[PDB]
């Protein structure tokens, strides 16, 4: 039986790095809520999947997620990480630059019965677009 | 002798909201390191104080720090918060708009002997500048 931290590590590897949506289905609960979802997006699992399949993986190639630290209290796991990838597609209105960039992020995940139940995210887009524009 | 969560709560109220640098001197250690310090800035307490006195408080008036949650493990405290303020000064290339904006942020603080010892930050500047431009 693997830990909440282990489940988040598996999600970052199989879903964010590899883009395995079969792994997504296995690691995200049907009652999942993305509290950080923008006002126009579905806070549900389908909205969350749509961010990876429709936005992230079309924009970023050769994704490497560097998990620096994981702080856990009361079933919530804070992951401080870096998303390193090659900018090969339009990202936040920025056309493909071919540049390898590093996005600093922090997410808070609530894992229940081996699946993602609740999620909050924070990312340095200002800095990532600055990298793209240099 | 108050908790790490209470020290961070006091720092956000007296330093970030009120701009009391006398409180800064009392709540930040001399060996403090800001791991999220920009490339040209000092990771030291002097560099960190300079962010508030030199860029944050000249840019933002009537600051309100809305602390949502605090997750602690192994001497690290993650604070998920929303900085609400009026844009009255120069902020990341945007001249004063007079708008009251909300900056979503997350910081990881290591409190040692009632003072700030280590710090990591994440803030939604992309979102904040978007608000300034609306
Ligand atoms: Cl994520």
């Amino acid at each position: 039986m693997d830990t909440s931290k282990a489940v988040i590590q598996r999600f970052n590897r199989e879903v964010i790095e590899n883009g395995d949506m079969a792994a997504f289905a296995e690691l995200v609960a049907p009652d999942f809520v993305n509290h950080s979802a923008p006002p126009g997006v579905s806070p549900g699992p389908d909205g969350f999947a749509g961010f990876f399949t429709g936005m992230l993986h079309p924009a970023l190639s050769d994704i490497r997620v560097h998990i620096h630290e994981q702080i856990e209290e009361n079933g919530k796991v804070v992951t401080r990480k870096t998303i390193e990838a090659t900018h090969t597609g339009a990202f936040f209105g920025q056309p493909a630059s071919g540049k390898r960039i590093a996005i600093h992020a922090m997410d808070i995940v609530v894992v229940r019965d081996g699946k993602y139940a609740e999620h909050w995210s924070c990312a340095d887009l200002y800095g990532a677009l600055a990298q793209i524009r240099a």
